[PDB]
């Protein structure tokens, strides 16, 4: 592996305090995208001043950002203290095709200190680190963010001039307030201005060491080191991640001013990043020198197509998001950064969808009625029913009597249940309380040897229950009984063999014992035919008095389809919401498998009645009959087409939503046409709806004027002016 | 190899015990039941589970694994693949300029 | 095994894929989009194994 250096020596850290509502502060930065922030240089070539379009991975224009400062640790007097530290090891993100990030925005300015804020001291440019890896979980303290096997770590080590990356594995360390030790809090790591960084010499180890306090390094895979120079002015930098491995980026090595980006450097590690975080770190400087930091940013890639100003000198000088706004739609559509004036059509939006409406065949039943009336059969001579293709609630059918043994074999007695089968048995007995002992697949008693046996091929389960007084049709044996003993004698009349009973199967020598057995202790000899080898089938019994209810017992078993689980525990609707039907709404639909989205409304019936689905010539469905026998009409949905109107020499523009009248238009929609419609929120932010003989439309105002020719009629008498030239 | 092994299902449990869902290996990806299958396998049709975290919703991860005889002489293979490009064209057959 | 591979990414470097050739009994030889006598001459931005 890597010649990393050794590890460090004491097993102890610094304690790190969390502090983190001193950092809330809100400070949010979105992209101007026509300044080409956070654009990555497209690969492999370069252009004229043409613009063009492009697709790849990039931030969103209106995303705001993720904030995060560093922060000085607290110190006092002359000398450091205990970290005093933001939260930010708890942020687990989900790893979701690269980000970029900003470094020094706030820079050759002035702040706060934050977690001493009222000293307002100057901000400067400090350098992020990072987290990356395929798995998270808890510190054995239950803490977050632990990672496990190999991890990215991204590393500024001393001054920001070096940087390092590494791929390892991080071991635990069982130290006060260290990861494997019970005292810990959380994970920071360090740099100590006051010997760190000296003018003649800075120390190249300085967070790699206080990083090493926490962590041993073992397994290291691959590790890197760069050259960086101090500038305070803003940089530009992110990751991907191909086939090819992952891949970095920075606007500092080619592009200082501009803020293009470009691939400074590649990694080997291929293995897929499923999550991301940030490290926290802290500056352990003489409390009088503590230093403010300038705020730090980070955005979130996505695969977005845009047009691309390109310079004559190839740097990308202005960019259009595409998908921000329908304006934004417009330019892409004629590849420019300047369409003619005109009123223009743009799409439609969607309608909604709404919650789910579903009709199918009910009250499939389980053939169960027969455990509630007669007596119950001896425990030899148990009942079964056999159930497949049906709807069944078997907590229903245990809440007929109170449970006093709720047991089952290779399933919890929960998900039994619940568990959909192809098939469910139900074997049921009377069952005295005072034979409970005996019962089990595994018991050694009599019970299990000669009366019922269960098979370990499938689930099973066992049940004790007893009888409620209001169940009247239940009567009960005079005694309950048992089979305690049933064997062949060998037709030798000396030698003999035991009959335990066969999984799931009646004892062979149920066939001479009498329906209930008299008394205890009470045995029965037949001869056997010489066709059986000759001999005697031996059998006897034990009794236990009736009690005042019925005591019972039950056996089940279950077969799961691999695709046969017709039988499950189907119920009408029970603790639900009852989205039969609805009067209505576009939410989507099934009817017997056939489906859609749409609207419904009871209306008149058209034959032919019975036949579920009246459609059209060109099957579009148009309505259909229900099982409360109404007929209810649909007709789909519908969407609401939307066009601009675009004046460019006075830079403003509006909307029409057409016959969509405003009734059903406000400021913002759920529908939705657009990733947002704000832009034309930014003056229409002022004024309501107004209705037009065309349609409703935004930002529109009522003049009154009579004008020969808006350059931008809406049809009609309906017209279009603009606001007075500059 | 002592013996060669491959894995011939990979799945996770549905927390709810009625269904399981089948995970296929994505192109130029390591399938995620790597994690709980060991180095080799040590029998054929031995299958492992592993609990899903909490972050995953519960269920179980599920894989399982077949094996064949080792051979005389060492069998392998190799899968190749290219990436095209324009400026970044580094790699290349060896090359005479005379 | 099948489920454990090794990957070797290479950049910035000059091959001869029959010295590799010479090494082995190959009893399976495919190629894919491409024909195999081109892929060993060609050029490229990376290469992976």
């Amino acid at each position: 592996y890597v010649d990393v250096g050794p590890d460090s020596v004491k097993s102890a850290c610094i304690e790190v305090d969390i502090q983190q509502t001193f950092f809330d502060k809100t400070w949010p930065r979105p992209i101007d995208v026509s300044k080409a922030d956070g654009i990555i240089y497209p690969q492999g070539r370069t252009y004229s001043n043409i613009t063009i379009t492009y697709q790849g991975l990039f931030p969103y224009q209106g995303d705001h950002g993720d904030m995060y400062v560093y922060s000085a640790g607290h110190a006092t007097g002359t000398t450091p203290q205990k970290l005093f530290v933001a939260n930010y090891s708890q942020d687990v993100k989900q790893f979701a095709n690269g980000f970029v990030v900003r470094i020094g925005a706030a820079a050759n300015s002035t702040g706060t200190v934050i977690i001493s804020p009222s000293t307002s001291a100057t901000i400067r440019k400090i350098y992020p680190a990072f987290m990356l890896g395929s798995s998270v979980g808890n510190f054995s303290d239950g803490k977050m963010g632990r990672f496990f096997n190999h991890t990215l770590v991204l590393l500024p080590d001393g001054c920001g001039t070096l940087l390092r990356a590494f791929y390892c594995i991080l071991e635990p360390r069982s130290g006060n307030h260290c990861p494997a030790g019970n005292s810990y809090t959380s994970f920071a790591t360090y740099h100590t201005p006051a010997t760190d960084c000296s003018d003649g010499n800075y120390n190249r180890n300085a967070s790699l060491n206080s990083f090493k306090e926490y962590f041993n390094l073992r397994n290291c895979t691959f590790m890197y080191t760069y050259n960086i120079t101090e500038d305070e002015i803003l940089e530009w930098f992110g990751i991907t991640q191909t086939a090819q491995g992952v891949h970095l980026f920075s606007s500092r090595y080619v592009d200082l001013y501009g803020g293009n980006m470009f691939q400074f450097a590649t990694l080997p590690v291929y293995d897929t990043i499923k999550y991301y975080s940030i490290i926290p770190h802290s500056i352990r400087s003489i409390q009088s020198d503590r230093k403010a930091w300038a705020a730090f940013y980070v955005y979130k890639l996505q695969p977005l197509t845009f047009l691309l100003d390109f310079s004559v000198d190839g740097y990308i000088r202005r960019a259009i998001d595409c998908g921000f706004n329908d304006l934004s739609q417009l330019h892409c559509s004629y590849e420019s950064f300047d369409v003619e004036s005109g009123v223009y059509s743009v799409s439609s939006f969607e309608a909604k969808p709404s919650g789910s409406v579903v009709e199918q065949a009910e009250g499939v039943e389980c053939d169960f009625s027969p455990l509630l009336s007669g007596t119950p059969p001896q425990v030899y001579n148990f009942k079964r029913l056999v159930f497949t293709n049906c709807n069944y609630n078997l907590t229903k059918l245990l809440s007929l009597f109170s449970v006093n043994d709720f047991t089952c074999s290779q399933i919890s007695p929960a998900a039994i249940a619940s568990n959909c089968y192809s098939s469910l048995i139900l074997d049921y007995f009377s069952y005295p309380l005072s034979m409970k002992s005996d019962l089990s697949v595994s018991s050694a008693g009599p019970i299990s040897q000669f009366n019922y046996k269960q098979s370990f091929s499938n689930p099973t389960c066992l049940i004790l229950a007893t009888v409620p007084h209001n169940l009247t049709t239940i009567t009960k044996p005079l005694k309950y009984s048992y089979i305690n003993k049933c064997s062949r004698f060998l037709s030798d009349d000396r030698t003999e063999v035991p009959q335990l009973v066969n999984a799931n199967q009646y004892s062979p020598c149920v066939s001479i014992v009498p329906s209930t057995v008299w008394e205890d202790g009470d045995y029965y000899r037949k001869q056997l035919s010489p066709l059986e080898g000759g001999g005697w089938l031996v059998a006897s019994g034990s009794t236990v008095a009736m009690t005042e209810q019925l005591q019972m017992g039950f056996g089940i078993t279950v077969q799961y389809g691999t695709d046969t689980n017709s039988v499950c525990p189907k119920l009408e609707f029970a603790n639900d919401t009852k989205i039969a039907s609805q009067l209505g709404n576009c939410v989507e639909y099934s009817l017997y498998g056939v489906s859609g989205r749409g609207v419904f409304q009871n209306c008149t019936a058209v034959g032919v009645r019975q036949q579920r689905f009246v459609y059209d010539a060109y099957q579009n469905l148009v309505g259909y009959y229900s099982d409360d026998g109404n007929y209810y009409c649909l007709r789909a949905c519908v969407s609401v087409p939307v066009s601009v109107i675009y004046d460019k020499e006075t830079k403003t523009h509006a909307t029409l939503f057409g016959s969509v009248a405003c009734e059903h238009i406000s400021s913002t929609m759920s529908q939705y046409s657009r990733s947002t419609r704000s832009m034309l929120k930014r003056r229409d932010s002022t004024y309501g709806p107004l209705q037009t003989p065309v349609g409703c439309v935004l930002g529109l105002v009522n003049s009154s004027l009579f004008v020969e020719d808006c350059k931008l009629p809406l049809g009609q008498s309906l017209c279009a002016l603009p606001d007075t030239p500059s």
